[PDB]
């Protein structure tokens, strides 16, 4: 005669007997079975600080910051080169409040120096040998019955 048995919480709420039942919910989630979503914007005000948007979403919420700040509340302050964005040793420079600049290593390019330049356009590797691009260069993947830098010896 357990009413808990048939768990009739949803979403993390704990069943417990109470004269029938009630769930006790996660704060993330209310109502008589833990199945509605609460609003994480309308219970607290300004949870997004510094002029942030806050979205509800189901089970949890997001803040939409401003490019000036960072953080899950927009509560750091959005610095251009701290953490440094630039990838594969590449040096920040601030142009602005939210702007930046990186000078890629030579081999790089973007504007984050994410994206490594293709160096097989004009490769000669020959007899069906595949172009593998590196840093600065290329090596060809040679068929087995071919050797050597360029798929000849
Ligand atoms: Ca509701
Ligand atoms: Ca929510
Ligand atoms: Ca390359």
């Amino acid at each position: 005669q357990d009413p808990c048995a048939s768990n009739p919480c949803a979403n993390g709420g704990q069943c417990l007997p109470f004269e029938s039942y009630i769930c006790h919910c996660p704060p993330s989630f209310h109502g008589p079975t833990c199945r509605q979503d609460v609003n994480e914007c309308g219970e607290k005000p300004g949870l997004c600080r510094h002029g942030g948007t806050c979205h509800n979403e189901v089970g949890s919420y997001r803040c939409v910051c401003r490019a000036t700040h960072t953080g899950p509340n927009c509560e750091r302050p959005y610095v251009p080169c701290s953490p440094s964005p630039c990838q594969n040793g590449g040096t920040c420079r601030p142009t602005g409040d939210v702007t930046h600049e990186c000078a890629c290593l030579p081999g790089f390019t973007g504007q984050n120096c994410e994206e490594n330049i293709d160096d097989c356009p004009g490769n000669n590797c020959k007899n069906g040998g595949a172009c593998v691009d590196g840093v600065n260069t290329y090596n060809c993947r040679c068929p087995p019955e071919w050797t050597g830098q360029y798929c000849t010896e």
